[PDB]
């Protein structure tokens, strides 16, 4: 199988729990699957121009017989590169922190590139239908406070954002590994983090 | 007063409801407050490097007085420029669409830059307290579908995102003008858009 790892954090593992989690899942995945093709995409090593008018118009027009501007075609070429790589993968693993309630803006731009009629969803008379139902997806997230319960739960917009968009694209039975609360309950941080790394190992073995 | 308009959509006004909404609020605000200083910040005209390790380490180390690498110092300086402008404004008006459930990634990066201990919030033994209580904020949003009720209400992450972060910074009694449902209910689009632009004019006249 071809497996794409999308890394959305360039902090060192020693300082960033989401990075420690991503690296553990990655190492465990490779150990269990020596003959898979595993590809890492580090969003901080890429040039990710923000989506705006030229990308919106270019991706709408592409393939429909319209003229494109040079700038529209440049924008389409960027989105196509990421979109085609994502579509080629049999499994996709996203590793990201919660920062300021949500995902890193680098990952927000990457997911914007994935939204394309005819590629990740199609229109029907009954509404949009997702086209990635055959892809296995894992979401690996770390967050300092607890967001699964308590007063912050209603403003969690990191895992919720990625799961909502992947669900729209048609992904089902996504796996999620979440390490939360290590900043909020610092006395238990070591055990909270270790427990997440164990869970990552178990999920990666079956993924 | 000094009023900062933050524009997050470079589609022409003829093709974009959120840009009509922004331009109507802007024109009406100026007409009604001819002697106020109005400054427009067009996020698509700016260079907005993504937040990652250099910004994070840079702001952490600046707070400690530790030496900054070139890249850390440059990152802090970029954030400073935008943060200082936001802090100097008496009122701030944000104009943005809902794209892919959320705000444009350009506005996501902009808001990331505003988060700073001692500037937009401070720590207390009882938890963080926001420091912008004095600042009047308007949120102008357009969205194709209805997100105020129905099956999609649960995944609105555009207005909810900006309102949550501004609230954390301590903004109170923010004004919100939303134009929603013009793509979902095309038979009502003319009425919905016209009503929304009238509301923006009214709110701007009193802002
Ligand atoms: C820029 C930034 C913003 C953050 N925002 C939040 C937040 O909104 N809520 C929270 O509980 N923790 C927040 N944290 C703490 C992180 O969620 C925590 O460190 C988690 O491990 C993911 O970040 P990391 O993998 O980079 O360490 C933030 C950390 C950083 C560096
Ligand atoms: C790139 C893009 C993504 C969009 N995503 C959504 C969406 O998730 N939900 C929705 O109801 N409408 C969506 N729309 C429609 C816009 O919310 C809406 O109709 C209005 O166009 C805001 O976009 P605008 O001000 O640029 O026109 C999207 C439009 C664009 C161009």
């Amino acid at each position: 199988a071809t497996v794409l790892f999308v890394k959305a954090n360039n902090r060192p593992a020693e300082q960033a729990v989401s990075v420690k989690l991503y690296e553990a899942f990655l190492a465990n995945y490779k150990e269990a699957h020596p003959n898979d093709t595993v590809v890492e995409l580090d969003l901080y090593k890429e040039e990710l121009p923000y989506v705006g008018v030229d990308m919106i118009n270019g991706t709408f027009k592409a393939g429909k017989g319209f003229d494109l501007t040079e700038e529209e075609a440049k924008a389409v070429a960027v989105a196509d590169k990421y979109l085609n790589q994502f579509l080629e993968a049999d499994k996709v693993v996203f590793g990201f922190p919660l920062w300021n309630l949500t995902i890193p803006a680098v990952l927000h731009t990457y997911i914007d590139y994935l939204n394309r009629a005819g590629k990740t969803f199609k229109y029907t008379p009954e509404g949009p239908v997702g086209l990635i139902g055959d892809k296995k997806i894992a979401l690996l997230n770390a967050r300092g406070g607890v967001y699964s319960e308590g007063p912050a739960a209603e403003v969690e917009m990191a895992v919720k954002y990625v799961a909502s968009m992947m669900g729209f694209f048609g992904a089902t039975n996504m796996e999620t590994v979440i390490i939360e609360g290590h900043n909020q309950f610092p006395d238990k941080a070591e055990e909270i983090i270790a427990a997440g790394l164990e869970e990552a190992a178990k999920v990666a073995s079956k993924f």
